[PDB]
């Protein structure tokens, strides 16, 4: 608890004093989209002085907030330029136009984990277990911030050039838009509109080792109301492929239980650590990056974007008026 003790302490002093990295929109140049999103999308940026790539996130203001998200995202913003933490994408600069925020990323080049997933089928047991040890640590980490990930999208698990995670949310404190789009992830407690605590997130660590082990999500039918009735059946078919050591981990994870939930008990998080599934897990190692990864992404060029999928490219329009100015004057 060294690592994260002071990665407290640092997040407060960064929050209360947040540094002003000075950087301007007209120094990047776009290349091709990365992804897209309900209010914006992620370009693949190249800068036209240094020649270096980053991954800018434009949303539109309007779209921000006709889907009532402005607190979600300024709230984002801050939380992200405030942490320093291995596995989690730092925020480079940010600005924003009349149509636009912009938030230049860290460019994880490697793509999303789970294009390499659906590539290979499944991950070993190492592979996927080297993974969900860097999530392990990072929902630690963000639960020291009194943050909770809640809900796990694993297209937001990226991939550096060193094969390490970066995960590009950061949860929130304390939308039937997530409920009924993006079912087979939620946890029984969200599903039955009850409380929800730190311990929704080991329930999603259950459900992104076994879709990483497996080669999809333990929850999966056609419509989403089956999904939502199996979810707090809690019942899971295992492959048989399993070891009994993750299929273990797993019962404790998936645990419909709260207060039988692994990560939600006595020694919280340590319960987890010290599964024999995590027997040969250096962690300190993993945290100072020196474990060597199972995947290193191939570099073929210097903005080489062959790890992300294509997409339309929309013409990046902005208005000659200021739109959502008071909305976002604090971004
Ligand atoms: N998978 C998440 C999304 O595709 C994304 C796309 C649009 C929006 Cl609004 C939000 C998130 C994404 C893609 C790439 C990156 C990225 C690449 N390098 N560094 C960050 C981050 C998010
Ligand atoms: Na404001």
């Amino acid at each position: 608890k060294e690592f994260l003790a002071k990665a407290k302490e640092d997040f407060l002093k960064k929050w209360e004093s947040p540094a002003q990295n000075t950087a301007h929109l007209d120094q990047f140049e776009r290349i091709r989209t990365l992804g897209t999103g309900s209010f914006g999308r992620v370009m693949l940026v190249k800068h036209k002085e240094t020649g270096n790539h980053y991954a800018m996130k434009i949303l539109d203001k309007q779209k921000v907030v006709k889907l009532k998200q402005i607190e979600h995202t300024l709230n984002e913003k801050r939380i992200q330029q405030a942490v320093n933490f291995p596995f989690l994408v730092k925020l480079e600069f940010s600005f924003k136009d009349n149509s636009n925020l912009y938030m230049v990323l860290e460019y994880a080049p490697g793509g999303e984990m789970f294009s390499h997933l659906r590539r290979i089928g499944r991950f070993s047991e190492p592979h996927a277990r080297f993974y969900a040890a860097q999530i392990v640590l990072t929902f630690e980490y963000l639960h020291s911030l009194d943050l909770i990930y809640r809900d796990l999208k694993p297209e937001n698990l990226l991939i550096d050039q060193q094969g390490y995670i970066k995960v590009a949310d950061f949860g929130f404190a304390k939308r039937t838009w997530t409920l009924c789009g993006t079912p087979e992830y939620l946890a029984p407690e969200i599903i039955l509109s009850k409380g929800y605590n730190k311990a929704v997130d080991w329930w999603a660590l259950g459900v992104l080792i076994y879709e990483m082990a497996a080669g999809y999500p333990p929850f999966f039918a056609d419509q989403p109301i089956q999904i939502y009735e199996k979810i707090v059946s809690g019942k899971v078919r295992f492959p048989s492929h399993f070891s009994s050591d993750l299929k273990d981990l797993l019962r404790n994870l998936l645990q419909v239980d709260l207060t039988k939930r692994f990560g939600n008990l006595k020694n919280g998080v340590n319960d987890i650590k010290n599964h024999k599934w995590f027997a040969t897990t250096d962690w300190i190692a993993i945290y100072q990056r020196k474990v060597e990864a199972p995947f290193i992404p191939k570099f073929k060029g210097p903005g080489d974007t062959s790890n992300f999928d294509d997409y339309e490219e929309e013409e990046i329009r902005v208005s000659i008026n200021e739109k959502c100015g008071k909305e976002f004057s604090e971004f």
